[PDB]
């Protein structure tokens, strides 16, 4: 032992917690810390972005993709405030992340000096830890605690660090890392009494349905086995599609807008719901469970029990263990009209989606772009999805399995999350295929950072949907609005921009050219190039499954006619028809 | 009278306050308000940007450039948080602006619904008004008050508006605008007792100096007349250069880094300072006034009196009236060694700058880019300046007069302020030449919005300094840092990007090509095109005037030699030599 | 089913969560809610206090004493802000509590009306839930969630409720309680690998010590058995004395100021520390563990592992199970010089304390007041302790066992916590003896609420130490201050005030009268009277065990002489003497 630079102690602590990547932009108020990076064999690396928000989002998405604890830095003032969208996303998603806000040196604090201000209020509302380092010697301790807190509290830990502190020297025995003491609780078994109560309700239900959220991640096979055992269809959430085999016979999709027709119809006809590992945000406001008779919930967070609906049975514990216990105790069901009707309803929907995906010629639609992705993507591909309409609808098309990872900004829903997501993913899995699926609006908020993928040799495939409008937005106007006004724009050449950035650009606007273009894009990505595919698509909007104008007892002949014509849905059949075909009756229609 | 839509009443109120331009991006949580724009002959227009932060900054810069009250909108959640850098800039600069945060409809509040959250904490720390509208019927009243407050309190007024409120209808007599009652205080005359005290100190001073901040805006001729009357050199601030004729004989420039050599030397040799209309932030931390004997301050804000230094004389009132009263009462001074020495020191500095600006051939440096701007710019050109080193140094080169306007993000110093500044300026003065001077780092945070200038036919000239690094940052490292690490990057083709966006791009890397390129760029701008001049410059750093290694009694022969060699400053002469040449002695050197 | 008043639904929800007591003061902005209390057989009762802070503290202390979830209300504005000290105490102690802030009716919000303001910022920093109800119909849901959150997050849940909402009527099926779904994790078993690592270190230690915090509550017998098995002395925290039998042979007390001499000496001579269920706040700043060689920590909160000191062994899990596993695996130790030395050191300290407690005549000191309490208190008495010096020192005197409960405001340390503590305790255990031990300063901040105990027939015994000064404060001055100034005051007749309030008052100032007075006070309390014993004590300060001036190798003969004389500690013997008597040597002295 002897003496050590404070900045270096900080880097040693970060490395001990596995936080080997710092995202951000170099600046005077952060230079002392960054100067310590490297040296004494430290392996903490710096990934420089073009906009600090991309750095924050990348640090966060890194964890969402199963990577190490991310660290993002923002220079005093504007750099720090630029981290906001990334930090809010992490806070709402409960993702651990350490944010270091640089600051003018201690002597300048409170003097109303240049770019000097109190940054403590900035993130106090969303952070699990938010402190302004009071003196140099305690910086190591606070960085260590920030990492410990970010992880233990599953959130944003923020430290404001005067720029002169990291230069200070201390005795090597005046700092330590608590990373070695990191402990996490292993899956906890559920109460038998609660499992038994659930089993009884499921055994006696005439129309059971499993509604699985990410709490079931890693246990899709078990959930599918249970679905088959008791003949209960499966509904998933917009965040949990990868948990199931895309072609599972009883997968109805998700409910509400970013969902499928089957799930939306199933939930309104269901009797008993097994709500496993979910905190579905549309539950109350969209009346998702308005027709259900019994509600069983499984969750590891007591705060979630009975939150989205009254729970007749509450099971506290790991969804895996709970599903396993339920699967083992429930009675097998050989035949079920409810199940048969649902399987046909799902098949009908798949026929529709397949027809759209496999068109041979004409103006390119996003349906065929997704078709090309399915035909060229690796089986373990990673998908970083932005928040637009054309991108969220990817869950209706991508043929995923648990070998894939699909992540976005699902609750805060910040636009521009795709590119940073790709950075975090590629940083964690350098030899894995990474796709960033982005709408033009979201791309326009972050494309300058495409150069970051180029510069750091982290090749990704950017699929950009261009249609001179914010689809989702403009698409909703036609409903909640009796007008429209402003929502379109010129046609920027994204392929050319990509080339100017050192990336490879492609442009496609026809269905018959899509396969070849995707093939070339993928081959280029395998040659180590970051690619941008500018997909000039139509103004077509994904069919609104939250408002299915198909049942003749819910809508007029004219409405159904127009609905079918607009969405090329002539062959879609209302669920009630399939129910009646199996001898059942709708529980709410008529 | 009769009934009126709430959204329309809001637009009528905004129009009454002169807020005829709303900046932002359309979204579901803002559609009801936007739907009212237009109709019933309302003249409020919407300017759609690519990133909400540019919308916020543009709304703010609009006022900085003397335009109308700006309004910026951000969709619930991410759109709202994206406004942060623009709002913090306005708060610190005390610029009025109205920010409308969209929100999920009332019924969804507190339900933990999609993209639903409490946004009241977001800007509470910096806003002068920050309220969440409680019910539809009071929205008009609160928008009216927000405008009234933004203006009266010179700051950010924030309203969080549930998206269902603007759809509601009310009686026409249930709303009103207080814009008609808008009143502002006219310039207030200073206390004679304080003016007399100032005059006495100035009359008896052997080395007077006028330090003028933007409080003197509009009164540069008077300040120059006073300087000549009592033979007191003039020091200005980084925000106040346009107030003086660039070639005024006694203009020493500004102190500290973004300044000139003369001013930095003058302030350390001065006896009496007339601090007029300034809140210079480096005052205390850089010891700006450490050698002054007496300090006289003029300001209209009592909170500023005696803030930056003990004031021997404090004058509360308009700087114009105060300067006029002082000018009238002070004794004329015919000859002054102090004045003569300063004039020679200034001339010496101007010789140096002129030599750099007029080089004929070689690798392009930012000096020659500014030279070309001076040779082609209109006399009333508007300059929107970003915060980098190469851009802030523009005050050493631009030949401005009060006919020009030069604005930036001077205190919060957010990068990317230039492009939005150009939007706000061009929106206010459509027939006026507007220049956005940007460094590559700042450009990279905002270039996607170049398309906004194109789309709305608001032609501006973007001058981009590219050198694969953050100069300012990397430039300081060589001093405060004994290392460096990460601060460079690849070379993106900004001209090509501009073309892809519908703008005209130019690339220049040689001094001998600069004039022609600038000529073509300007002609293109006069043809209605937004232009981007990608200036590939050297790694040269502007000479550090905060650390002048020229006086042989302050630095070694080797240091001076190296300093002169690195900054091509062989001919720069330390101020002490000019003082001694006039029979004076340094008051602090030796 | 049918229709139900919203206020009543709220009361039904509170009752379902076990929150049957609301503390506060009636007001217009809370009347609609309170009007629902009772009726339809609801059993939620209202306990009216004189100052809202006492209501908040009582609601919080109710849970600290093992009672039901407390609810405290504060009228819009001043009533709400008056809750602050109680809420901050709960936040820092991680105690669940629901705080309802009344508010002017919805129509008045944002109108700058009378006593109308945005109260969301008020507690945002400390709350685990903080929302302003947006409309009447969701009030029930939010009250239900606030209770769920307060409990699950172990903290303060705050709701701002417009006064017109509770009057609204809704369908009975439009509300529900999630109380039925309340689930908590049962004690979790620790990792065998970590237990084994701990056992190895304990087996090989020459000077083991158990440092037990409240995490060990309910397992004192096991901790004592382990201490005896491996011959490891026990150190407790200021919050955990009741966990041990007061006369346990190896109890050394607590470290730092509110502690005993033995513990303070033991920790500095210890080699291996078993830090069980503690988050001792003085750890780092007082260098508590500066001389220890190995540190083993047991805690159920990952955020605490390695927080107060580097942990050589970290055990995540219930302290009970961990202590049981360690006890079972460790090797028994028959003899130990370390143990013998500690037992003698403890005995020496007990001789000193006993001598002070048993004086027969003279001016009353707090020592003899505690002696009288020990001689008249029930074996299961409850102690509500305030934060002054004379009250915190109660841990050196009270002869407690796990049958007792001792609670205070230990971390935030708000003065005046005693009386509200007594209210919460008596409300929970009506047939149990409750003592409020208060210093004059703290009593002076809350004595008007003595009438609350009288009014609600919740008889408690208030023991007040009066000495015309803030002891603790003035006591520290003589050290950290080279002066004093202001810290004393007149002599108010607290007994007379008590009588004026309907309570029974007693006054005592002599040791020979203490027993009889305490006897009469207790008998009066058993007659259903709230009592106030005004104990006029000396200016004597409890001996400073954080600075033991007894060892001749650490302090001068004169210092020791003066120290012994001032604190009547002639017979106290420095621990080093006992160590050397057993053949051991100090590891840090000399
Ligand atoms: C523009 C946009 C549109 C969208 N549209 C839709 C839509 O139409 N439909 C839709 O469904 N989604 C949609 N989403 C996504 C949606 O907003 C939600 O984020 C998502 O549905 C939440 O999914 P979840 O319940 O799986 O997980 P979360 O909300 O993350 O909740 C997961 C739950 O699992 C629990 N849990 C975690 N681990 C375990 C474990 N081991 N055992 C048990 N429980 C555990 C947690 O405590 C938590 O309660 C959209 C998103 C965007 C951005
Ligand atoms: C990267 C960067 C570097 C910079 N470097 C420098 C540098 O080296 N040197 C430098 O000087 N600046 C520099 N600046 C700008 C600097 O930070 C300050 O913003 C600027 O100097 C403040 O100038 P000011 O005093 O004129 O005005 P302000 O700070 O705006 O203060 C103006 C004052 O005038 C008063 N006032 C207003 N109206 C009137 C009136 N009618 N009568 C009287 N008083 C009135 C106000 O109350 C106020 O006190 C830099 C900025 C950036 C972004
Ligand atoms: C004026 C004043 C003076 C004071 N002076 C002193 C003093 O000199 N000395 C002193 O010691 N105190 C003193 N105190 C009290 C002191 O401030 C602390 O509040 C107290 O010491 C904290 O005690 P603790 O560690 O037992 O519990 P806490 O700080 O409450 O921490 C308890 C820990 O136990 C863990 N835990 C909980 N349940 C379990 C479980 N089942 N299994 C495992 N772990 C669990 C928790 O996660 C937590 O980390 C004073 C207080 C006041 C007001």
């Amino acid at each position: 032992d002897n003496k050590i630079n404070i900045g270096l102690a900080v880097m040693k602590i970060l490395e001990s917690w596995g936080a080997d990547t710092i995202y951000g932009i170099p600046s005077g108020t952060l230079s002392s810390l960054m100067d310590a990076m490297g040296e004494e064999e430290n392996n903490v690396k710096f990934l420089q972005v073009k906009h600090e928000e991309v750095g924050a989002m990348a640090a966060v998405m890194q964890s969402k993709f199963g990577g190490n604890l991310g660290v993002t830095v923002g220079s005093g003032g504007p750099g720090a405030s630029h981290l906001i969208n990334g930090l809010y996303d992490a806070a709402m998603d409960n993702i651990p992340v350490v944010a270091i806000l640089g600051s003018r040196p201690q002597r300048e604090l409170n003097m109303d000096a240049f770019q000097e201000l109190n940054q403590n209020p900035m993130y106090d509302h969303i952070a699990v830890y938010n402190r302004r380092v009071a003196y140099a010697e305690q910086l190591p301790k606070l960085v260590d605690e920030a990492a410990r807190m970010a992880i233990a509290k599953r959130g944003v830990a923020v430290l404001e660090v005067p720029g002169d502190f990291a230069k200070v020297e201390i005795d090597n025995d005046q700092w330590y890392s608590s990373a070695n003491s990191l402990r996490k609780y292993a899956p906890i078994a559920p109460a038998a009494q609660d499992i038994d109560a659930a089993v009884e309700l499921l055994n006696n239900s005439k129309r059971p349905v499993i509604y699985a959220g990410i709490g079931t991640m890693g246990h899709g096979p078990a959930v599918q086995e249970l679905a088959r055992k008791i003949k209960a269809p499966v509904i998933t959430t917009g965040k949990n599609f990868e948990t199931f085999e895309w072609d599972f016979e009883a997968l109805t999709g998700s409910t509400y807008r970013v969902g499928w027709k089957p799930a939306n119809e199933t939930i309104l006809e269901a009797d008993t719901v097994l709500f496993a590992g979910s905190n579905f945000p549309f539950s109350e406001v969209e009346g998702t469970f308005r027709n259900v008779d019994n509600f069983i919930q499984i969750d590891i967070d007591p705060a979630m029990l009975g939150k989205r609906h009254h729970a007749d049975v509450a099971i506290l514990g790991d969804a895996a263990l709970a599903i396993d216990e339920i699967l083992n105790k429930v009675d097998a069901v050989e035949e079920s009209a409810w199940w048969t009707a649902n399987l046909k309803n799902i098949a009908n929907w798949r026929e529709y989606i397949n027809m759209l995906e496999t068109k041979e010629e004409g103006d390119l639609q996003f349906y065929q772009v997704y078709n090309a992705i399915n035909n060229h993507a690796d089986e373990d591909a990673i998908y970083s999805i932005d928040v637009g309409n054309s991108t969220q609808t990817s869950i209706r098309h991508l043929h995923m399995t648990p070998k894939n990872m699909w992540r976005t900004s699902p609750l805060f829903a910040t636009m521009g999350i795709a590119i940073p997501g790709g950075l975090g993913a590629k940083n964690t899995y350098p030899d894995r295929q990474v796709w960033n699926i982005i709408g033009d609006g979201a791309f326009s908020m972050t494309y300058p950072d495409v150069v970051t993928n180029v510069r750091y040799n982290m090749p990704v495939i950017n699929v950009v949907f261009s249609n001179t409008e914010y689809a989702f937005i403009k698409n909703k106007y036609e409903d909640t609005n009796k007008n429209l006004f402003g929502v379109d724009f010129t046609d920027v050449d994204y392929a050319k921009i990509a080339e100017a950035q050192g990336a490879k650009g492609f442009t496609v606007s026809r269905i018959e050219d899509m396969d070849r273009v995707m093939a070339e894009a993928v081959a280029a990505n395998k040659a180590g190039h970051t690619v941008v595919i500018d997909c000039k698509i139509t103004q077509d909007r994904p069919i609104p499954v939250e408002t299915l104008k198909l049942d003749s007892k819910l809508y007029s002949e004219d409405e159904i006619k127009a609905y079918k014509e607009r969405y090329e849905a002539a062959n879609l059949v209302p669920f009630r028809e399939y129910l009646e075909a199996e001898g059942l009756e709708s529980k709410y229609i008529k």
